[PDB]
């Protein structure tokens, strides 16, 4: 099933279009800055994306519409490495039938959804799910 397209801001100006990623795994991530899962998850994120990113997976984590300033200070905290991208109108959110949060969208190379992870994730799992999205 086919993962809706959407052009959002990262947090440093950058343009980034979904379809635009095509080629690559996504490890789609809807997140907010009072979420535990992603104070537990972020720092798993970051260190399972030293290694996959050379292999073709990307991450984009959709920050459901909050300041700025709220997402840099989270940024720092928990030592995001990964593209950060600010649904500022929540119309991501919506495209994406988003309920619970976090929720990720694992896109395959292709632009596919091939799972919702909707519960906690171990990083085993994070570096599992990864392995099931990398082109290799």
């Amino acid at each position: 099933s086919d993962a809706p397209n959407f052009v959002l801001e990262d947090t440093n100006g950058k343009r980034i279009e979904l379809s635009d990623l095509k080629g690559k795994g996504v490890f789609l991530n809807f997140w907010g800055t009072w979420c535990e899962h992603c104070k537990k998850e972020f720092p798993y994120m970051a260190n399972q994306y030293k290694h996959f990113k050379s292999q073709g997976v990307e991450i984009v984590a959709v920050n459901v519409g909050e300041s700025k300033i709220a997402v840099h200070n989270f940024m720092k905290s928990y030592g995001v490495n990964f593209p950060v991208v600010l649904d500022t109108d929540r119309q991501v959110l919506d495209a994406y039938d988003v309920s619970p949060l976090p929720t990720t969208f694992l896109i395959n190379p292709e632009g596919k959804v091939v799972k919702v992870v909707t519960g906690t994730m171990t990083e085993s799992m994070i570096h599992d799910y990864m392995n099931l999205i990398k082109p290799g």
